């Protein structure tokens, strides 16, 4: 169902903002 | 059901946007 | 109900997005 | 109801998200 | 309708996040 | 119908953040 394919989407979106706060962390410590 | 699984999806969401915006001020400090 | 919830997260994620302009306007100001 | 208080803070978050793109566009050119 | 009102949004949303992406890569050139 | 379309632009979110973090990447090995 498209509600459980808008969670796994959502998901995903956490999954890259956490790649993005580990990048920043990155340029922060540089 | 899914609209608790996309509320919960949105809080970690939430979380690492503040991780992100915390990198950021140290980027602005340094 | 959890639509609220939903429009509560999305709040706090907005909240986050203005720490980060807020950031962002820093870095570009120095 | 809470589906037109979704949209709304999604308007508020695109709004965000504008501000930090021109932020950002701030830092590159700097 | 608010389902479609939430669509064009982050369909917005998408848009601004495109604008961010092509800043950071104007940061990242320079 | 509206949630697959809403499923779609999420799609589309998560393809842009993973654009931001590839280039804060290139920021952070700059
Ligand atoms: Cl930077
Ligand atoms: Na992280
Ligand atoms: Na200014
Ligand atoms: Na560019
Ligand atoms: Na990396």
């Amino acid at each position: 169902g498209e509600l459980k394919a808008i969670a796994q989407e959502l998901k995903a979106i956490a999954k890259e903002l956490k790649a993005i706060a580990w990048e920043d962390k990155a340029i922060a410590q540089g």
